[PDB]
């Protein structure tokens, strides 16, 4: 199984501590979602301190 995959577990969980450290942008927000893996999505809000920050 796994199907849960679609990677839409660390969305939410990662971005709710985006929201409060102050960045909005959709591009990290958005492309979160769209990242591979859980590596992938919290790895894109590790990004935007250094791809937007």
């Amino acid at each position: 199984t796994i199907d849960q995959w679609l990677l839409k577990n660390a969305k939410e969980d990662a971005i709710a501590e985006l929201k409060k450290a102050g960045i909005t942008s959709d591009f990290y927000f958005n492309a979160i979602n769209k990242a591979k893996t859980v590596e992938e999505v919290n790895a894109l809000k590790n990004e935007i301190l250094k791809a937007h920050a």
